[PDB]
């Protein structure tokens, strides 16, 4: 009769489990982000850990809006970014996002919105995140490609029908854009497309594809090399095929015990694919929150 709302406690429970698993202190602006999460409707929450050798960076949480209210979802997400940026010790520079959104932006061409954080004990190295997926939008695909410095060799990876765009805003004023072209299982398993992958990507980067239903590549001037994203169909497959170190294994062993998706994402570098032990890896786990009449 009325629109349903998922209780904030259910969403914050999932985030709270992650905070407790990895000893996350209330870094700024985690409390503001939890209030933001409380105000949302149906969503998917993604928690992740970034492993660098024996160092775990676990204060990484993204929210994906499940409904299609893209204009209003972007604007509540940006309102979070700007409120967090109000504190005098923080400097956020949203110029690259202002450039992307400039003019008469067509919000009917948006497909997904995500808002998130990656917080560090060193306030300056902390960042806020915004993701916008657009489809069939030539003008704004071109803007994003220009902001991302897409050269040939990289342009071949980008699709025309859809483009997942990420914005990173560091709390010291630095900012970066990232493009994430993706292929679905049905596409990368087709011999035409695989043979084009064989030219731009080593066999090592193609190795996990049988385990996945989605494959993506992160392209950003901020990256040392392209970042490979694998959406594993079965979280239980991970430790059989990837030789991760003890620090990453602690993250994964905890998430093997959690309620949530049966799938997971792993992100790695191609060089870290031609090597014995994986010591630089991001692991992403999620849980969906859906109600009866959202
Ligand atoms: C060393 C390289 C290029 C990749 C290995 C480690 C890695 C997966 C890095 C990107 S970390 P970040 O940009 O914070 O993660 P996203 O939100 O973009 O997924
Ligand atoms: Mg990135």
């Amino acid at each position: 009769v009325f629109k349903s709302t998922i209780a904030p406690e259910e969403k914050l429970r999932y985030i709270g489990n992650h905070k407790q698993a990895f000893d996350i202190e209330p870094l700024y602006p985690l409390a503001l982000f939890e209030e933001f999460v409380a105000t949302t409707g149906d969503c998917i929450i993604e928690c992740s850990g970034k492993i660098k050798q024996d160092q775990l960076y676990p204060a990484r949480i993204d929210l994906q809006f499940s409904d299609k209210h893209h204009f209003h979802n972007i604007h509540t997400s940006i309102d979070f970014l700007k409120r967090a940026a109000s504190r005098t010790d923080v400097n956020l520079n949203l110029d690259i996002l202002a450039t992307f959104l400039a003019g008469n932006f067509d919000y009917s061409k948006v497909q997904n919105i995500l808002a998130g954080i990656d917080l560090r004990q060193n306030l300056g190295e902390s960042k806020l995140k915004l993701f916008i997926r657009i489809g069939d939008y030539p003008a704004k695909m071109a803007v994003a490609k220009h902001l991302c410095n897409i050269t040939p060799e990289s342009e071949a990876m980008l699709r025309s029908d859809t483009l997942h765009i990420g914005f990173d805003f560091y709390l010291d004023g630095r900012s970066a854009i990232e493009l994430y072209p993706e292929l679905k299982k049905d596409e990368f398993n087709h011999p035409f497309i695989y043979n084009q992958l064989k030219t731009i990507l080593s066999p090592e980067a193609l190795k996990p594809l049988p385990l996945c239903n989605l494959f993506g590549i992160g392209l950003s001037p901020a990256n040392e090399a392209n970042v490979l994203y694998y959406h594993l169909e079965n979280i239980e497959d991970f430790l059989s095929y990837f030789p991760i170190n003890d620090t990453a294994r602690r993250v994964h062993d905890f998430y093997l015990q959690q309620e949530g998706s049966r799938r997971m994402w792993v992100a790695l570098s191609e060089s870290e694919m031609k090597a014995g032990r994986i010591n630089n890896v991001n692991l992403y786990y999620s849980k969906a929150f859906t109600s009866q009449n959202p």
